[PDB]
């Protein structure tokens, strides 16, 4: 078995510790996050990793911007069931005297569980000093020179009483599977790895190809299929945005993540609540019920021209995404309260039309481009294609030069009539 075991106590400290009162705000700020910041109390575990993932990434930058080989880049944790602690270490970028005594708020979150937390840690830099840092989050730390500090960060905490869970193997292990899945070095707990995926969506859309976009889909969606469709859609013009979003093959939701770190498996509000047929993940740094919005919109908008693009690239299998599909873009249509919301979806509804051969479909805006000036759209439901051809009220319009579009379900016809208008034209039926 590969077991790997980097944490035993090498650390001693020769003097004596000087005491330290936390400033004011650092202990009202300490309180908050404790008592109040979080909901759930496991995600201490969470916070600790981000960070010591972050002290990683700058060491590995320095180096390979210095150019010098790369030691041993992990993150490790340990529980301890009879001591009742859990520690978590990293071999990173570590915190020099000043860096510890002045100030990666998330560490605190530590505080929520802990009624005292005992720190070592040694920066990088050359010549650099261990030292320990003690507190029981009340006003006061203690700072001492250690010695056998490894360079990194280690973090010993003693959990609270009926906190006890935090030691158990079982306990840290859901924790870390549910929120750091994707961590982005190498994670051991309790000497074995645990983490082994990758988060793609941090990466170049260019550099992520197939394969990885089916393993990563069945793994959001919990699938078998593969992806009809794929959008990976970076961006940190208006916020910041990593997403990659599938549409399932299989005819009939989208996973928070920031810091490559899980927020919510279950984003219902992350994209408007007629898309909820697309699978995969958004991760963006802005998102501490109103930024959301922004964002909900932003991919709303995103969404809507990649369906258009495809439609425009492949229309054949669009259309059989919109035969599919087009029962969530209806009710978005019918759904929106803002007119051109409602158009901006209209763009992706697909009919036949009487100047096209029977079978094949076309948009509104395509309509509308051969539409001679001059002012209204005309359309008509028939049980099918023939009937609508041989209708009285259209074969008014055959020799009145004028093109009709031809629905062949209600709920279409329902749908244009809601509709009312589309981009300077009001959908008209020709039974009026
Ligand atoms: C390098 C440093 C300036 N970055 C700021 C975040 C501080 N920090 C943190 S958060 C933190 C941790 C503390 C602390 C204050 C913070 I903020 O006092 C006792 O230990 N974790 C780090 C880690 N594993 N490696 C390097 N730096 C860490």
């Amino acid at each position: 078995e590969p077991l790997h075991s980097i944490i035993s106590s090498t650390e001693s400290v020769q003097g004596s510790t000087s005491k330290h009162e936390f400033q004011a705000e650092t202990k009202k700020l300490l309180d908050i996050v404790a008592r109040s910041l979080y909901s759930e109390k496991e995600v201490f575990i969470r916070e600790l990793i981000s960070n010591a993932s972050d002290a990683l990434e700058k060491l590995r930058h320095k180096l390979v911007s210095d150019g010098q080989a790369l030691p041993e880049m992990e993150i490790h944790l340990q529980t301890n069931a009879e001591k009742g602690t859990i520690t978590i270490q990293d071999t990173g970028i570590g915190m020099t005297q000043e860096e510890l005594v002045s100030n990666g708020v998330g560490f605190y979150s530590a505080f929520m569980v802990a009624d005292r937390v005992e720190v070592y840690s040694r920066s990088a830099a050359p010549g650099s000093l261990g030292y320990q840092w003690l507190s029981d989050g009340s006003g006061v730390f203690e700072i001492a020179e250690a010695s056998g500090v490894r360079t990194g960060t280690k973090i010993i905490i003693h959990l609270k009483s009926d906190c006890k869970e935090f030691s158990s193997e079982a306990r840290v292990r859901d924790v870390v599977t549910k929120y750091s899945n994707f961590v982005s070095f190498p994670l051991y707990l309790n000497g074995r790895r645990m983490n082994t995926l990758q988060a793609i969506w941090m990466m170049d859309p260019k550099d992520v190809r197939e394969w990885q976009h089916e393993e990563f889909y069945r793994y959001v969606a919990q699938a078998h299929d593969k992806p009809r469709y794929t959008l990976h859609y970076k961006t940190d013009a208006p916020l910041n945005i990593r997403s990659i979003f599938y549409v399932p093959d299989m005819k009939p939701s989208v996973a928070l993540y920031s810091r490559k770190v899980l927020i919510q498996t279950k984003a219902t509000d992350i994209l408007p609540k007629w898309l909820r047929f697309i699978r995969g993940v958004v991760d963006s740094e802005d998102i501490p019920s109103a930024l959301i919005r922004k964002l909900r919109d932003v991919l709303q908008q995103r969404l809507i021209k990649f369906f258009i693009d495809q439609s425009k690239k492949d229309a054949e299998k669009y259309a059989k995404f919109f035969e599919d599909y087009g029962l969530f873009m209806r009710e978005g249509i019918v759904t929106a309260t803002e007119q051109e919301v409602k158009e901006d979806i209209a763009k992706l509804l697909r009919y036949e039309s009487s100047a096209l051969p029977s079978g094949q479909l076309t948009s509104l805006s395509e309509y509308a481009s051969r539409m001679r000036a001059g002012r209204n759209i005309y359309y008509l439901c028939a049980p099918n294609r023939h009937l609508a051809e041989h209708s009285p009220y259209y074969e008014a319009m055959k020799k009145k030069d004028t093109e009709v579009l031809f629905c062949f379900e209600q709920f279409d016809e329902l749908t244009l009539l809601h509709l009312r208008e589309f981009d300077k034209k009001k959908l008209i039926s020709v039974e009026t």
